[PDB]
């Protein structure tokens, strides 16, 4: 098969599903100095990884402290689970803005779109989005148990004399790879690498994971792996998905495609709608693309992911754990609730 190296096979579980909805939990945020209810309006876009023989999800809370796409704070929930669908939830958020040294880069948008991997010694390495209301920026954390975190502040902060420091940036996929059924942070070529972006797929390198030099072209712009195509799913936006597996047969990035309205998308899915694409990557040259899907391996396909606070629709994938034999992958439904699908495929390692 010419996608036999796709991470294919995912269902729904019948009836599950979403497996995380908003509650009126209050916590005392930091930032406000006042209680809040920090999962009141939406909880979506969540990160995943296994810690202490559990999945964990940690799922993007909204309050409703406005209205619209952005306008609020968001914070990151904890939740485990030994079965993947039944989950257990902390009352407090683990991860938010605070009177911290990153105030001024999350202050009052909060932390956003969560991915998270975990290296050989086991520190667990958050890439996230801080949001201010004026420039959302790609961020570092880490932490051996998932509550105690560092923030490292910004990806691109230092990298060729912080050139990308005031961009706007988002959405990281480091690439890891399986050592038996262990998933761990995976060098290519001696260095870390990831894809990230949201209107392109990008690159970035580093020695330390928390600060990341994007790959460039030779006018110094930001080298672009692939981008949004005419007349397929993904014609709009290119958004990395959760952390890439390098396998055998290539470096496989899970990714979200958005879909532009008319002739110019594929007039098969809803217009504006998010459905989930991969690409394969070559594993000694990491920016050579060798595969991509022609059509998504995820769609939104129950009411609550074809609307809600996204009114077009959204299966946005963002965390992916191998867990008692089988792929977990978690995703946001219409920017509103989380939800799992389950795959029994076995890539190559
Ligand atoms: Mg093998």
């Amino acid at each position: 098969s010419e996608t036999a190296w796709c991470l294919d096979g995912f269902e729904r579980p019948t009836g599950v599903n979403p497996v995380i909805k908003p509650l009126p939990t209050k916590f005392y945020c930091p930032m406000r100095e006042d209680s809040v209810a920090w999962e009141e309006s939406d909880t979506f876009n969540p990160a995943a990884t296994i810690y202490d023989g559990k999945i964990v999800v940690m799922y993007r809370a909204e309050d409703n402290s406005a209205q619209g796409i952005g306008s609020r704070t968001s914070r990151l929930g904890y939740a485990t689970s030994t079965d993947g669908i039944h989950f257990e939830r902390d009352t407090k958020p683990a991860f938010y803005p605070a009177k911290d040294n990153q105030a001024e880069n999350e202050c009052p948008g909060g932390t956003e779109d969560p991915r998270i991997a975990m290296t050989e010694d086991g520190t667990y390495v958050l890439l996230y989005t801080q949001w201010n209301r004026k420039v959302p920026r790609l961020a570092v954390a880490t932490s051996k148990d998932l509550k105690h975190w560092t923030k490292f502040g910004p990806a691109f902060e230092k990298a060729y004399n912080g050139k990308f420091k005031d961009e706007a940036t988002k959405s990281a996929s480091l690439v890891t790879t399986l050592k038996g059924d262990k998933q761990v942070i995976a060098k290519v070529n001696g260095k870390y690498f990831m894809y990230w972006g949201e209107k392109n797929v990008y690159a970035a390198t580093s020695d330390n994971l928390i600060d990341w030099d994007p790959l460039l072209d030779e006018n110094g712009e930001l080298l672009k792996l692939f981008s949004p195509r005419s007349g397929y799913f993904d014609s709009q936006l290119t958004e990395c998905g959760p952390p890439a597996i390098l396998t055998k047969d290539g470096i496989v990035l899970l990714y979200n495609g958005k879909n532009e309205p008319g002739e110019k998308g594929d007039t098969a899915y809803p217009a504006n709608s998010y459905c989930a694409g991969q690409a394969l990557f070559d594993v000694n040259n990491p920016t050579k693309l060798i595969g991509r899907l022609d059509k998504p391996f995820l769609q939104p396909t129950d009411d609550f992911e074809k609307s809600g606070q996204y009114p077009a629709g959204t299966v946005f994938v963002e965390g992916l754990v191998y867990y008692r034999n089988k792929w977990y992958l978690y995703y946001g439904c219409a920017d509103s609730f989380v939800a799992v699908a389950v795959s029994d495929k076995q890539l190559n390692f």
